């Protein structure tokens, strides 16, 4: 399904630079002009496609062409349309014959969209975009990804003669990591469920096909291992796809050279703990609970007193079947790969005891009570109490001691201490806290285990980037998880502008600046609205949280007053109290704030933590291991948000050193079905992805850039301080380039992408 709003969106980024040279230099019109156009009845039919193709008939003007429909099949009736509505196209081409859009001619809108489709309905999803490649989501298995497809890749001698692919982008950075001893970084971009973790699997299992038969598996093994287990922890069934990543994943890797992982270093980062918890309607918790619940042997099931996946109250009972995802299987894949991270068969059973726990905690009961004189207080209810006592068991922590700190509000007056007691609301409130924390650092811990083992003896040298960001999420309900998903994908994009399309404006400007016809991403405007510290989306949560009397209202009434005069936030309409527009890369996203404070403050902290922390099974005790507790007061630190902010801004700051390699994955329509074509819910992503501007302005600007003395040195026979400023303008005017297929800087020669070609013999 299309959105009205997602073709508004797309509708938007409708551009037309080039014009229609369609007639003959006499008249008679040109014989038979292929052009695009954005009117046909068969596009307000039609929702999934913009354009149809039309035959440019003879005997039209400049002011009214007549055309007739060719492709979708016409009516076979010539229409007259303005020429403002016609785009040039890439007539009589082969899309399949080369793998780069660089060489089409026009690389219009219509054109990049019949281009890449030619391609995908074809069976051929990965493109360059140069430098970015465009890998397309066929949703079936294409087996272009096999040790065969992987082996072709390394081992093939010539770097043009390979197709493009996930695995071109792994060898070019594969190799410049090694030849210039430079650590390079691998970025993976699109949308949630575009083929991220995909390609992320993909170009690991690439650099884990060794030529040699030498090195040691205990470092590599682990490593693999580590994805099945990783994603029943940390992926989760949703509307949008059925695995998506609710944590963002980081990888830094040694690979020796004849593919083989010597080191690396496994970072996940913010968790989605309202996964555990409560799960909207189709959607579904993280894998692990299903196939653990499924999959568990007699005994589990009978030692931790299991129940059906539709017996736990923090499991939605509805959708507990995957379509097309078989639990059972993926639990025992999910045991063996646990096995091989160096986890006993008693490091397991303790894994599941856990997890076991933190489902039995969830079906516990809390009742009000008119108890201690405080009334609406906490009472965990009578029957419900076995319950409580196994599930703390589970967890191997002390019942009464987490029933003391559940039930009972500690406070504290000098160096003495006073009691009362805890509100049903607020104890209810503490017990799911206590589940959310056993998780999130659970599988933290199993983190943390993994690279313990495989982390390198000293430190991270040269190391191989790699990045499973959480894609753009789009629903009705749009939480402050889906705002931090939104905004480290807005970090991702301007990450990649500064050095795309920023450090080009900056060398043109410094030498010689042809265009002030470049970029188009003013990402700036929404990364500031979102994340400049003090005014900011981010920063009036981060202030309304640690303030008295912070209201989820109070925090939105300051958005709409102090963000008001810019464009990239927007107040909403109606129910303008708890709504709010951000006008993102994707377009127009809408957030209903509404526990928006209490989900930043939700982070287990006090006297709890402590009790955790004198477990009598280690495990649980290193569960939390380095926590400062402070047991009062809350800290800027301490923030969700606020420490987000912290952990993107600094791990984002790492990539920015090492050398950029982009993927830019397409989800090419909702639907979740193989070769079927929605042209806006695409267009949306070429913008987004920058992929038809990092083309049009790599295309119409300057790609060669070499110094005077680089140049001089093809030209053996010349060689001296400004005269070899003129003397490369010779070289030049000789081979036959025209002044406008070279420029001459004031240190450099830069040569357009047609003309750098010519002086290649
Ligand atoms: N190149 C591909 N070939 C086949 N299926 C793919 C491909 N890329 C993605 N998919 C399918 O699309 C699903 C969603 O993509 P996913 O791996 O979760 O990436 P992301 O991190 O963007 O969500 C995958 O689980 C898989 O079934
Ligand atoms: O769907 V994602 O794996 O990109 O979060
Ligand atoms: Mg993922």
């Amino acid at each position: 399904a299309v959105t009205n709003e997602e073709i508004k969106t797309a509708s938007k980024i409708v551009r037309r630079v080039s014009n229609v040279e369609a007639f003959d230099k006499s008249g008679s019109v040109f014989k038979g002009y292929q052009i695009w156009t954005d009117i046909s009845p068969t596009i307000e039919n039609d929702p999934n496609i913009m354009f149809v193709k039309c035959v440019v008939q003879q005997g039209s003007k400049k002011e009214k062409l007549t055309v007739v429909q060719i492709d979708p099949p016409g009516t076979g009736t010539p229409y007259d349309i303005d020429p403002t509505h016609a785009w040039n196209c890439n007539s009589q081409v082969d899309p399949m014959s080369f793998g780069d859009i660089g060489l089409l001619n026009h690389t219009n809108i219509p054109c990049v969209l019949d281009f890449l489709k030619h391609r995908y309905l074809k069976n051929q999803i990965y493109t360059t975009a140069v430098p970015l490649i465009v890998a397309i989501n066929p949703y079936k298995d294409l087996g272009n990804t096999t040790n065969e497809w992987i082996r072709r890749y390394r081992d093939t001698a010539d770097h043009t003669k390979l197709p493009p692919h996930v695995f071109t982008c792994a060898r070019e950075a594969l190799s410049n990591l090694h030849g210039v001893n430079k650590s390079q970084t691998i970025i993976v971009s699109g949308e949630s469920g575009a083929g991220k973790t995909e390609a992320t699997k993909q170009i690991m299992r690439y650099f884990a096909s060794s030529k040699s038969g030498n090195m040691d598996l205990r470092i590599q093994t682990a490593i693999m291992a580590a994805n099945p287990v990783l994603e029943a922890f940390g992926n989760a069934k949703t509307i949008r796809n059925n695995n998506s990543s609710r944590f963002g994943r980081f990888m830094q890797l040694v690979i020796s050279h004849e593919g083989g992982i010597r080191y690396g270093s496994v970072v996940a980062f913010l968790l989605e703990k309202s996964r555990i918890i409560t799960q909207d309607d189709n959607e579904r918790s993280y894998h692990i609970f299903y196939q653990f619940l499924k999959g568990a042997n007699s005994t589990m099931k009978s030692k931790f007193g299991l129940k059906g996946v539709t017996e736990y109250k923090l499991l939605n009972p509805n959708s507990t079947e995957v379509s097309g995802v078989d639990d059972v299987k993926d639990f025992e894949e999910v045991i063996e790969s646990l096995k091989n991270m160096e986890l006993s068969e008693s490091d397991i059973e303790v894994i599941f005891s856990i997890v076991a726990g933190i489902l039995t905690l969830g079906n516990v009961r809390l009742i009000e009570k008119q108890e201690a004189g405080l009334s609406d207080a906490a009472a965990i209810m009578d029957e419900d109490m076995g319950v409580f006592n196994k599930a703390c068991e589970l967890m191997y922590l002390d019942p009464e001691l987490i029933k003391r700190e559940i039930l009972i509000k500690v406070t504290v007056a000098g160096g003495t201490k006073i009691e009362g007691r805890w509100n049903k609301n607020d104890a209810e409130v503490l017990k799911s806290s206590l589940c959310k924390a056993m998780y999130e650092k659970l599988f933290l811990w199993i983190i943390r285990h993994l690279n313990s083992r495989i982390e390198p003896e000293g430190g991270f040298k040269t190391f191989m980037g790699m990045l499973d960001i959480f894609g753009f999420e789009v629903f009705k309900n749009n939480s402050l998880e889906q705002l931090f998903i939104n905004i480290t994908n807005e970090m991702l994009q301007k990450n990649f502008v500064d050095i795309v399309f920023e450090r080009e404006s900056k060398l043109y400007k410094d030498e010689g600046i042809s265009t002030a016809e470049l970029k188009y991403t003013s990402n700036k405007e929404v990364i500031n609205v979102l994340c400049e510290k003090g005014k900011s989306v981010l920063s009036y949560l981060e202030d309304q949280c640690l303030a008295p009397g912070g209201t989820d209202e109070k925090f939105v009434s300051s958005c709409a007053t102090n963000l008001k005069e810019n464009n990239k936030f927007t107040p909403a309409k109606v129910a303008s109290n708890k709504n709010f527009i951000i006008q993102h890369t994707i377009g127009p996203i809408q957030y209903c704030a509404e526990s928006f404070l209490l989900k930043n403050k939700d982070v287990l902290r006090g006297d709890l933590v402590e009790v955790i922390k004198d477990s009598p099974n280690p495990i649980v005790q290193q569960l939390f291991e380095g926590q400062v507790i402070e047991k009062g007061k809350i800290a800027k630190g301490s923030l969700i948000g606020s420490q987000f902010l912290n952990q993107l801004t600094s791990l984002m700051n790492l990539i920015n050193s090492t050398e950029p390699h982009f993927i830019r994955c397409i989800k090419p329509n909702e639907n979740k079905k193989p070769l079927e074509w929605c042209e806006p819910k695409i267009l949306i992503q070429l913008h987004a992805l920058s992929i038809l501007e990092a083309l049009v302005l790599r295309q119409l600007g300057y790609s060669y850039r070499r110094t005077f003395e680089e140049f001089l040195y093809q030209y053996k026979f010349v060689d001296s301080s400004v005269e070899n400023q003129n003397k490369c303008v010779n070289i030049l005017k000789l081979s036959g380039l025209s002044e406008s297929m070279y420029k001459i800087g004031k240190s450099m020669v830069f040569l357009k992408q047609e003309g750098a070609k010519i002086l290649t013999k």
